[PDB]
C-alpha cells in the first residue's frame, strides 16, 4: 500500500496556491470536523487550540508569506505539527492533512506537513518532492517567471517570437538563464554567483532545517543527534567552502562584521508568488544614526555580551540561578544550543537569538507595524528571514563568520590535544597522490511548471553549475601491525588573498572534510585507493517530482538523503593553469560508536581540527600527512 | 503629456518660440509645488522638506514592475550623499552647475558661446531663464549651462550604475520612478528639487524691482464683498 | 630575473664594492607580423596599441571606454608595394623603448680606459613595455592602425605631426569605423612564466 499513499501524498503537493481541485478530498475537508472526532488525536489540549484558531480565524492569511522568525507563525506551525503527529491512524493523518490544507496557508503546510512525514513512523518510506519543484518563485528570478506564464498563456504561439526559448524535446519548452539580469550587485556577489545561488544548496539548507527545525524539541533519536555539534560543524564547512571560492574568484577574505556601517548591499532579484519585491539592502548601510537598527545592534550587543560572559567564566546560568559548568570538551553541543536558542536550549529567557535579530537587522525590511484579525502581524521578510534564500546573501556568511569566532574562542580554552590523544602506533605514511583535480560548468534543467497556473505544458529553465571530473587519492602507508582504522581526508587552501603561506593554526579553521571512511591496514606494506565516486558524504542529484511520480505511478536507492551535500559542490572551482591547495590525510583508530541518520565513529565531529593545531606538536604523530595539490579549471 | 508638448529635444518652430516655454516651466512648477503645499498642510505633513547635500532623510519604494519584471530601484531612507560614493561626485557636479546659475543670475547677464555679455535683468527675459535653467535645446548655451536637474534625479534615483552596454553601444538601463515622467511625480525628491529650482526663481524675482500703484491699479473700481456658496470635497 | 644595483656611493669610505640584488619583470622577444592589401605604392606609418579586454568583474570593456586604456607599443614607417606585403616588425627593432644605460662604474671604466645612440635617458625601459599577465594566458586587444606618412640628443623625440594619441585621443566608436579598413583589432594572450 506503499505506491497508493505515496500518491495521495504527492497529490497533497501539485497546487499549493490553487484551491483543492479533486473531489473526494474536497468532500473529506466539507465533512470531517475536529469537534467530534477529538478521540481520534491523543492531544487533546492540541485539538482544542487548533480548534479555537480556525474558529476565531486567528491564523495567517492565505496567499501571505510565511517566516518562521515570527513568534506567532512559529506558535500557529507548533500547535499544527502537534495536532498532526498526535494522529493514531494514517488514515486520520491524511484526513487532517486534507483539512488543514483546505484551512491553511500553503507554505506553513507544506513545511509542517514534510516535517511530519519526516518524524512519523507511518510514513518513514513516503518521498517527498524537492522544495524548488513544489515553490519554484524562491529559486528563479522574476523575469524567468514572468516569461513562463506569458509562453504558457501564449498557446506556444508567440513562443517561437521569443528566440530564448526553444523546444528541447515533445512537451517540454526550455529558455535560457545566460542572458538575464544585467542590472545586479556586483561588488563580492557576482564571482561567486555560481556557488550562493545555486538550488541545490538552498534546498539543503531548507531540509536541514527541515530536520532540525528551532520550534520542535528533540526526541530519543534527536537527543543522540548532537544538534549543537552539527549546527557548528555544517556552518563551519559552509565558511570554508565559501573562503575557498572566494580566493578562487580573487575575491579575498570574508570581510568582517562590524557594528557600525556595512560597505555591501544586496539586491535579490526574486519576486513572491503574489508579486512583491523583496526588501533591499543598500551599499554603506549606516547602523549608527536615529534609527530601530541601533536599538537592534545594542541588544544584538547585549546577548553577544552575555554568550561572552558565559564562555570565559566557564560556566552558564540556569533558569533557577544555578551555575553548569561547561569547561569539558564534551559540552560543544550545550554550547551551540545556548547560541542558536532553540527550543532545547537549558535557559532561552537569559540566553536569547541574536542571529535572528541580525538577519532582520541586515534584511533592511521595512517594520510598518501591520496585523490583521486585529492578531497576526503581515511581514514581508528578506532573504535571510527565508531558509531557501538566505546563502544568497554574503551577511550570512558575516553573520556565521562572528558566530564560528565565539566558537573559536570556546575552542581555544581547551587544552590541547596530546602526543597519545593523536598518534596510532606504529602505522607511517609514506606518500599521497592524487590523480587529478578538474572542474568544468554545464547546463542543467530545472521544471518549474508547478508555478504556471494551467487552466483546464512543462516549461523548464536552463542554469550554468559547476561539476568536477571523478578523481583517485592513492596513498602507501606503513601499518606496524594488523588493526582497523579510519582514514579522513581534508582540504585547504595555501595561500591567502594576499600571497603570504597561511600557517597550519590558521589553516586549521580553513580545513574542509572530504571524505572519510575505514580500512583493515594488513601488516608490513599498504596501499589506499579511494575513489570519489565511493564517498557517502556527497550524494547524487535527487529524482525530480516528475521522475519520482513517474516511478511510482507506472507500478528503493539508498544513495540519495535530503540531507547530504551535492556532489558536484563537493570541489573547489580552482583556477585556469592551476590554484595550489593542501590535503591533509589522518589516519585513526576505529573507534565503534533513514530520513535522519547520520553516524560515525564516537569523536569530535572535526576531529583533529576543531582545536588549534601547531607544527611543534605532530613530531612524534606519523599518521598524519600533509601534501600539496592542484586544482585546474576547464574553461568553456 | 506636458512633456509630449515640449520635448527637451525638440527645437520650436514659429508656434512653439510663441509658447514661453521658459515661462510655462516656471509657473506649471509653481502650481504643482503649491497644490502639494496645500495637500500636506490639509493632511498635517508639513512644510516640504529642504532639500541638503549631505543626507536625504526620506527614502521610496515603488511598489511597481516593470513588462518584463524587474523592480524599479528603491532610496533606502537616510541616504548618505558624503561618503566614498559616485554620488558625492554627482553632487559636486551639481554644486558646480548650480552656483553657475546662480552667478549668471546676480551679476545680470549670461555668457554666450563665444564669450559675450546677454543682459537678463529686463522683466521679460524670465523665458530665457528658464531655457538656461532647463538646459533644453533651445538654452543659447547648454555647453556651460548643463542639466543639474538630471543629475538630481539619478541621484536620488539610486539607480545602480552598472556600465552595461550591448551592440557593443546603447548602455542598458534600469530608471528609476524619477527619470520617467510617467512616474516622477510619486517621489518626494521630485517635489524638493523644483522647490530648490524655485529658489533659484524666487531669487531671480526679488531684484526685480516691485510693482508701481499704477502698474497694479485700475482706476475706479472697487471691490466691495465676495463670498463663495460652499466648498466640500468627497472620495 | 634579478638584476643588480651599485649602492657604494653611499658609503662614507675611510682612507669595498656593495651591492643590492633586486627582482624585475621582463618579457621574451616577440615578433607581429601583418598581412595588408596596399593597393597602390605609398609610405606609410603603422602604430601598435595594447589594451585590456575585460574589466575587473568580467564584462568586456566596450570601445569607446578602451580608448582611454590603449597603450601605444611600436611606431614605424614602412613602403607598401602594390599588391600583397608583410610586416614583420620585431621588438628588439623599436626605438621608443631602450635598454638599461651603462653604470656608473661601465661609464667611468669605457672613459678612464680610453657612442652609442640607443640610450636616451628620456625613453621608458623595455623591460617594463609589457604586461605581466597570468599563468595559463591573460586576454588582451591589440590594435594596428596605418595611416600616411604626414612628414613632420639629451633631449629630442619628433614623429609624424600628428597629435601623440592618435587615434585614441578622442572618443571612438564602433560605427564610426565602418569604411575604415586600414584598422584592424586582433586579441592575443600574455602568459607568465612562473619560477
Ligand atoms: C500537545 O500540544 C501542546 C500545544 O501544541 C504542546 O504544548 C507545549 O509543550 C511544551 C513542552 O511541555 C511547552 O514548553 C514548556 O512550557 C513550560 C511552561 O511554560 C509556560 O509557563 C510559563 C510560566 O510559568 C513558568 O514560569 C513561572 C514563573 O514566572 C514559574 O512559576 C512556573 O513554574 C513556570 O516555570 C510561561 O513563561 C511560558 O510562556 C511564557 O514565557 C515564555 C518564555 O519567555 C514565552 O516565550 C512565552 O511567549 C510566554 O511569555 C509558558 O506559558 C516551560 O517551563 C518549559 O520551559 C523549559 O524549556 C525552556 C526552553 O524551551 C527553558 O528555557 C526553560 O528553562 C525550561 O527548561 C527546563 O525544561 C526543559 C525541557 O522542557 C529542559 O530541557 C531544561 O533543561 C529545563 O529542565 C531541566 O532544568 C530545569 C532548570 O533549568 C529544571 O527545572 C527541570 O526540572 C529540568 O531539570 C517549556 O517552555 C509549551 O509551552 C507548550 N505550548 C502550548 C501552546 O501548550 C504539548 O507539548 C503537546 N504535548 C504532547 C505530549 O505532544
Ligand atoms: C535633419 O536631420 C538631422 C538629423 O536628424 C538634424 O540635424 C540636427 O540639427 C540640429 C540643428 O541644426 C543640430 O544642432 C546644432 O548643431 C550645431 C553643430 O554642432 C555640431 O558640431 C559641434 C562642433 O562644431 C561646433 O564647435 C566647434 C568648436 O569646437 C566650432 O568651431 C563649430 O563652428 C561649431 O560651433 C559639436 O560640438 C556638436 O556636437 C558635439 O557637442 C555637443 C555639445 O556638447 C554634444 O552634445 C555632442 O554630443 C557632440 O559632442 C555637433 O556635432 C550646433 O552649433 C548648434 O548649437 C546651437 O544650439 C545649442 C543648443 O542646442 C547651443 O548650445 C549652441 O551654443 C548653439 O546655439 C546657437 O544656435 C542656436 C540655434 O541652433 C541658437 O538658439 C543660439 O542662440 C545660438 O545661436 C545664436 O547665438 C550664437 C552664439 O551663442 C550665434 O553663434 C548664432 O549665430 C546665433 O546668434 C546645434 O547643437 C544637430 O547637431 C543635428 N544633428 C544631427 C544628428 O544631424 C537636422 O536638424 C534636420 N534638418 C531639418 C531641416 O529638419
Ligand atoms: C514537470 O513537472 C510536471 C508536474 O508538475 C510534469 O507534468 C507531467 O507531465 C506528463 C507529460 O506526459 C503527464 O503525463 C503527467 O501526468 C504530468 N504530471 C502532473 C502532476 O501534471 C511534467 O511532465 C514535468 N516536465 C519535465 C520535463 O520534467
Ligand atoms: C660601484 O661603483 C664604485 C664607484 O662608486 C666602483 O668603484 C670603482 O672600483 C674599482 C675597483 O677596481 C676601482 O678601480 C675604481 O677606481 C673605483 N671607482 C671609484 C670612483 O671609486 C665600483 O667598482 C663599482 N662596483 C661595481 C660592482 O660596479
Ligand atoms: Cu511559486
Ligand atoms: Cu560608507
Ligand atoms: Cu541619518
Amino acid at each position: 500500500t506503499v505506491l497508493d499513499r505515496q500518491y495521495k501524498l504527492l497529490t497533497l503537493f501539485f497546487h499549493p496556491h490553487e484551491p483543492i481541485h479533486i473531489k473526494e478530498q474536497q468532500e473529506i475537508a466539507a465533512s470531517w470536523d475536529l469537534e467530534k472526532n477529538i478521540g481520534l488525536y491523543e492531544n487533546a489540549t492540541a485539538v482544542h487550540l487548533t480548534i479555537q484558531m480556525l474558529h476565531n480565524n486567528y491564523q495567517v492569511p492565505r496567499g501571505v508569506p510565511f517566516t518562521v522568525l515570527e513568534s506567532v507563525h512559529r506558535f500557529e506551525i507548533s500547535v499544527y505539527y502537534s495536532l498532526l503527529y498526535s494522529a493514531k491512524t494514517y488514515d486520520t493523518f491524511y484526513k487532517t492533512a486534507v483539512f488543514l490544507r483546505q484551512h491553511v496557508n500553503e507554505n506553513l503546510f507544506v513545511n509542517v506537513l514534510s516535517v511530519v512525514i519526516l518524524h512519523r513512523s507511518d510514513t518513514q518510506d513516503i518521498r517527498i518532492p524537492p522544495i524548488y519543484d513544489v515553490f519554484p518563485s524562491y529559486f528563479h528570478n522574476g523575469e524567468i517567471m514572468t516569461t513562463a506564464q506569458r509562453i504558457t498563456t501564449h498557446g506556444q504561439r508567440m513562443l517561437e517570437h521569443y528566440p530564448s526559448t526553444y523546444v528541447w524535446e515533445n512537451n517540454v519548452v526550455i529558455r535560457h538563464n545566460e542572458t538575464a539580469w544585467p542590472y545586479y550587485c556586483n561588488t563580492e556577489s557576482m564571482p561567486v554567483s555560481y556557488f550562493t545561488h545555486d538550488v541545490t544548496l538552498n534546498a539543503l539548507y531548507y531540509n536541514i532545517k527541515l530536520a532540525y527545525p528551532i520550534w520542535l524539541r528533540s526526541d530519543a533519536c534527536a537527543i543522540k543527534e548532537k544538534r549543537g555539534e552539527l549546527f557548528f560543524f555544517w556552518n563551519k564547512q559552509l565558511l570554508a567552502r565559501y573562503y575557498m571560492e572566494r580566493l578562487s574568484v580573487g575575491l579575498g577574505e570574508i570581510p568582517e562584521l562590524g557594528l557600525n556601517e556595512v560597505e555591501e548591499g544586496y539586491v535579490s532579484g526574486l519576486l513572491y508568488h503574489n508579486g512583491i519585491p523583496y526588501p533591499v539592502r543598500p551599499n554603506h548601510l549606516v547602523l549608527n544614526h536615529q534609527t530601530w537598527h541601533a536599538e537592534a545592534i545594542e541588544e544584538i550587543e547585549v546577548y553577544e555580551n552575555r554568550i561572552r560572559d558565559m564562555i570565559d567564566q566557564g560556566f552558564y546560568i540556569t533558569n533557577t540561578g544555578e551555575h553548569v559548568s561547561i569547561n569539558s570538551p564534551d559540552s560543544i553541543d550545550v554550547l551551540g544550543r545556548l547560541i542558536e536558542a532553540n527550543v532545547d536550549s537549558p535557559n532561552v529567557q537569559y540566553y536569547k537569538d541574536f542571529i535572528s535579530i541580525w538577519k532582520k537587522v541586515l534584511g533592511n525590511s521595512l517594520v510598518h507595524e501591520s496585523v490583521a484579525f486585529n492578531g497576526i502581524p503581515l511581514v514581508v521578510p528578506s532573504v535571510l528571514e527565508q531558509y531557501q534564500t538566505a546563502l544568497r546573501d554574503p551577511a550570512y556568511y558575516m553573520i556565521m563568520k562572528r558566530v564560528l569566532k565565539l566558537f573559536n574562542l570556546w575552542h581555544e580554552h581547551l587544552p590541547h590535544y596530546t602526543t597519545k590523544e593523536l598518534s596510532v602506533p606504529s602505522v607511517k605514511i609514506e606518500k599521497v597522490e592524487v590523480d587529478k583535480l578538474l572542474t568544468y560548468f554545464e547546463y542543467t534543467n530545472f521544471n518549474v511548471t508547478n508555478h504556471l497556473h494551467l487552466n483546464e505544458k512543462s516549461v523548464l529553465v536552463q542554469r550554468t553549475r559547476l561539476n568536477h571530473k571523478v578523481f583517485t587519492v592513492r596513498v602507501n602507508v606503513k601499518s606496524g601491525v594488523a588493526k582497523h582504522v579510519t582514514v579522513r581526508f581534508f582540504l585547504a587552501p595555501k595561500y591567502d588573498s594576499v600571497g603570504n603561506e597561511i600557517p597550519l593554526n590558521v589553516n586549521t579553521q580553513n580545513f574542509l572534510l572530504i571524505d572519510i571512511f575505514n580500512y583493515e591496514l594488513k601488516e608490513g606494506d599498504n596501499l589506499i585507493t579511494r575513489v570519489s565516486s565511493d564517498n557517502l558524504l556527497v550524494t547524487d542529484e535527487i529524482d525530480s517530482a516528475s521522475v519520482l511520480f513517474n516511478k511510482v505511478d507506472s507500478a528503493l536507492n539508498m544513495k540519495q538523503n535530503i540531507l547530504k551535500t551535492p556532489r558536484h559542490l563537493l570541489l573547489p572551482k580552482g583556477r585556469v593553469g592551476g590554484m595550489p591547495f593542501v590535503l591533509m590525510v589522518y589516519i585513526s583508530e576505529y573507534h565503534a560508536p533513514i530520513d535522519n541518520t547520520i553516524r560515525l565513529t564516537s569523536d569530535t565531529l572535526g576531529f583533529p581540527v576543531d582545536r588549534p593545531l601547531f607544527p611543534w606538536m605532530l613530531t612524534g604523530v606519523e599518521n598524519i600527512f600533509l601534501q600539496d595539490v592542484q586544482i585546474y579549471h576547464k574553461p568553456t
